[PDB]
């Protein structure tokens, strides 16, 4: 006997634990629903339809393979483990890193009580290219900055594992142990607001690959002409999948480094550059689990503490109104809308929203991160930290902060014909390109006409930005005479 636990990494493809275990004697593949564990960062309702439909997929692999995946309900993981060594005669039990602040205490608890009980406990990589560890500077510190990381990943002496096949067949354990503890992801309230998902996404490490297939094998070419596209089917779509582990970046590597030596050979210039900010995209994953493991309390705790006296608005309604996309301007409430229905957003609109909360609301990071968190079909603890820090400015890598993005010009750059705006937001379906990013300013008849009464089915802006550079000033001043203490 041997007991493969299964948190985040959803697949039967290169699962180093997985493959251990095989290898070790029959196993039994196990799975702990825990949420109370996650304290503040229980996952949201997306997030567990997803889970939900990934779990279900994941079983169904694994009996097509010989096992059943045994789930368990409680609220202590670790005591889960006992209980089912305990009763079903394991002797190991394998599993995969995970290095958010949350799973790493509980892991550290996990081995002591494991170990100091009779049980072998091995881990392995199933989430990233290399450990944070191995990942360092000629003196053998921890990189500070991204660039200087990402340049030794790409450098390294060796190349990362090579994606391991799944097991050809696995013999069970106790398949009387099969049926198991139902698990609930949605309450009847949920189940209403989760039925369009299904339409769009297929949770799982089947389809996850099918995804990758279809990106690498398409969209990747015009990857990089393709940065200033704010809904079109022009990214990866992986970042779920990710989430869960349900397909394996060492394998989305492995694809992309042969198509970018196959481009380099024909000396299609796009494609290269394409290759390239998307192999930053994922490193920028990786990124975030290096910063989560060199600071355990990223997901709190800024990393610059030069902000530290800043007087953050703390305002109810600025929230409320960020949230229901009622703020003025366009693309920003356009986003809040299009995260508030359909859990997802491209990376543009993930920094305008959350650049806007920052700088022109003012409100604390923490919030921001939060709501994402709850909302998002990706919320990943490491990914939105690491986002939500680097727009506030609290990273050694963040841009100025004495700098309000002005969302009409973005509107501009990223939805210049309102083709986005007008998508997510119907009450300004009828508002002609010119007034698209900025209605406030449009002559009444044009308002008239659209059916737009500024103030009622679409607000002036909550607040204006020459305000709002000038709170950020009063703010400022205010910070620096509290420095002075
Ligand atoms: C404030 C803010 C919050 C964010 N919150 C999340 C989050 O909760 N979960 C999440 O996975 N990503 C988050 N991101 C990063 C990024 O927006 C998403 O990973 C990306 O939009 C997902 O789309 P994709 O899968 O098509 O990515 P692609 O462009 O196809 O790139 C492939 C993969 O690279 C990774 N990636 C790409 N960009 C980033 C990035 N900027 N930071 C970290 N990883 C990146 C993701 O795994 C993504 O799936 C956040 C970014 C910001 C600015
Ligand atoms: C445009 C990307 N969409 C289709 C919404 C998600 C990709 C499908 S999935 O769930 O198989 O990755
Ligand atoms: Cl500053
Ligand atoms: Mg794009
Ligand atoms: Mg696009
Ligand atoms: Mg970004």
């Amino acid at each position: 006997c041997s007991i493969v636990w299964f948190r985040r990494d959803l697949r039967v493809e290169d699962n180093p634990a997985l493959a251990a275990a095989v290898r070790a004697g029959p196993v039994i593949a196990l799975f702990v629903w825990a949420p109370e564990e996650e304290g503040h960062y229980h996952p949201g309702r997306v997030s567990r339809w997803w889970l939900k439909n990934s779990l279900a997929q994941l079983d169904s692999s694994l009996r097509s393979l010989g096992t059943c995946l045994i789930t368990k309900r409680s609220t202590d993981s670790v005591a889960s483990l006992l209980d089912v060594v305990k009763s079903t005669g394991a002797s190991q039990i394998f599993f995969n890193h995970l290095y958010d602040p949350l799973s790493l205490v509980r892991d550290h608890r996990a081995k002591d009580v494991l170990t100091a009980q009779g049980i072998a406990v091995r881990s392995f990589n199933a989430d990233l290219l290399y450990e944070p560890w191995e990942v360092t500077d000629e003196l053998g510190r921890p990189f500070s900055m991204f660039a200087a990381f990402w340049e030794r990943c790409l450098s390294m002496p060796y190349d990362p594992e090579s994606p391991l096949l799944p097991p050809k067949k696995i013999i069970s354990g106790d398949v009387s142990k099969c049926v198991a503890d139902p698990l609930v992801f949605e309450d009847d309230s949920e189940k209403g607001s989760n039925a369009l998902l299904a339409r769009a996404w297929s949770p799982g490490w089947s389809n996850g690959d099918k995804a990758l297939t279809t990106f690498i094998n398409g969209p990747l070419l015009e990857y990089s002409k393709n940065r200033r596209k704010a809904d079109s089917a022009t990214t990866s779509f992986l970042s779920p999948h990710l989430h869960f582990g349900e397909v394996s970046v060492r394998k989305v590597f492995h694809l992309v480094r042969i198509k970018q030596v196959a481009w380099a050979n024909e000396g299609n210039e796009a494609g290269e550059e394409s290759v390239n900010l998307f192999l930053k995209s994922i490193g920028l994953r990786e990124y975030s689990r290096y910063i989560s493991f060199n600071h355990p309390y990223s997901h709190e705790r800024p990393l610059l503490g030069h902000l530290k006296f800043f007087p953050w608005a703390v305002d109810e309604n600025y929230f409320k109104a960020w949230r229901q996309g009622r703020t003025g301007y366009p693309l920003v409430d356009a986003g809040m809308r299009e995260l508030w229905a359909t859990g997802w957003l491209h990376d543009r609109i993930r920094v305008v929203v959350s650049s806007f909360f920052v700088k022109v609301l003012q409100l604390p990071w923490r919030w921001g991160m939060k709501y994402f968190w709850d909302t998002l079909l990706d919320a990943d603890l490491e990914s939105d930290a690491l986002g939500w820090q680097y727009i506030t400015g609290t990273l050694p890598d963040s841009r100025e902060f004495d700098r309000i993005d002005n969302p009409q010009f973005e509107g501009y750059k990223f939805d210049p014909n309102g083709e986005y705006v007008r998508r997510w937001l119907p009450e300004l379906s009828r508002l002609p390109t010119d007034w698209i990013h900025h209605p406030w300013n449009a002559p009444e008849s044009v308002l008239q006409a659209a059916g737009i009464e500024l103030g009622s089915n679409y607000p002036l802006p909550i607040v204006g930005l020459d305000e709002a550079k000038a709170r950020l000033h009063e703010a400022l001043s205010q910070m620096w005479q509290l420095e002075a203490a």
